[PDB]
């Protein structure tokens, strides 16, 4: 008799619309609390994400509210499209949880990274990541936090970006909850608070590509100290021109780290990491290495744009012809609720 029904999945209760049946947890990855389900109405398999009391703090609130707003005003095949948004709660007073529905994909990008991929597959994932990022950039969306965990793929190698990243005109805080923030794919400008342009997300596409070839996180670490050491340890200390654009403090710290000449890209990503059996693969390896060498550049002023990357011989083959201000818990609960209810 209720339009909704509850089911305990993993550890989390899922009060969902009776149309969604046979709810199996994804776990990895997922991300947050994400389910697989069969939509009776649409006759297709969907993925259901539960946002638990998202208005509980500024961090959770700003992200949920901005992603909901942006999921509506964005339309691309490599960007998250919502099939449904709902709340089981009947009033603004009763409101607790938000449920976002999208099509079911088959894996996240970390899983795909672990696999031995060919140049056909590899350049197709990379073309799509850049297509998505180009679309976000045109909508005035500079991600800054692109990572494989928030990227999903289908068996046919079709890719989608699930989030809209770092809140422009913010202003991040702490988390009283136990969850890891993946910083490994963030651009040096993010690592060193610098001010950015569109190609801040290219660094991210270079870390991912690098990991597809190496099968190891390129610049790991506990924090930006550990991390920055690995960036300069491999690509070498940035040129004096880069230092000039830094804040006086950042500049002082950066200039005072032991200097490194840096490894060359054939030594960073040797021939052994790539298929070599044919001439085709021999050519595709040097083309692959060239793209990386242009994406993994500390100084943004020198690092490759999204448009130039799509016209790179490795990628180009796939070409086919309000309101970041502070609010309260009550203020946020309303902004979010009247966006669910529209
Ligand atoms: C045919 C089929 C496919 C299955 N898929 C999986 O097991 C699987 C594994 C990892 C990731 C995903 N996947 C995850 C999402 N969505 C999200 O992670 N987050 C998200 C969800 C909804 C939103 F509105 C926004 C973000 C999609 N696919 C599915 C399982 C069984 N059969």
């Amino acid at each position: 008799d209720n339009q909704f029904y509850s089911v305990e999945v993993g550890d989390s209760t899922f009060t969902v619309l009776k149309r969604y049946q046979n709810l199996k947890p994804i776990g990895s990855g997922a991300q947050g609390i994400v389910c697989a389900a069969y939509d009776a109405v649409l006759d297709r398999n969907v993925a259901i994400k539960k946002l638990s009391r998202p208005f509980q703090n500024q961090t959770h609130a700003k992200r949920a509210y901005r992603e909901l707003v942006l999921m509506k005003c964005v339309n691309h095949k490599n960007i998250i499209s919502l099939l449904n948004v709902f709340t089981p709660q009947k009033t603004l007073e009763e409101f607790q949880d938000v449920y976002l529905v999208m099509e079911l994909m088959d894996a996240n990008l970390c899983q795909v990274i672990q696999m031995e991929l060919d140049h056909e597959r590899m350049s197709y994932l990379l073309y799509q990541m850049l297509c998505g990022i180009k679309h976000l950039h045109s909508a005035g969306i500079i991600h800054r936090d692109l990572k494989p965990s928030n990227i999903v793929v289908k068996s046919d190698c079709t890719l989608k970006i699930l989030d809209f990243g770092l809140a422009r005109t913010a202003g991040t805080s702490f988390m009283m909850t136990p969850y890891v923030v993946t910083r490994y794919y963030r651009a040096p400008e993010v690592i060193l608070g610098m001010g950015y342009k569109e190609n801040v997300d290219i660094w991210s596409v270079g870390c991912i590509m690098g990991e597809m070839v190496r099968h190891k996180i390129l610049f790991p670490g506990r924090d930006y100290i550990d991390q920055w050491n690995k960036v300069i340890e491999q690509l070498g200390t940035p040129c004096p021109e880069f230092m000039k654009k830094l804040q006086p403090t950042v500049r002082n710290y950066v200039e005072n780290r032991p200097k490194y000449a840096g490894l060359t890209f054939p030594k960073l990503f040797p021939d052994s990491l790539f298929p070599a059996d044919s001439e085709h693969n021999k050519l595709k390896a040097s083309q692959a290495r060239d793209l990386l060498s242009k994406m993994l550049v500390i100084d943004p002023a020198k690092r490759i744009s999204v448009d130039d990357a799509l016209q790179h011989p490795y990628i180009n083959v796939w070409y086919d012809p309000l309101d970041e201000r502070e609010h309260t818990i009550e203020e946020w609960k309303e902004l979010i609720y009247k966006e669910v209810m529209n």
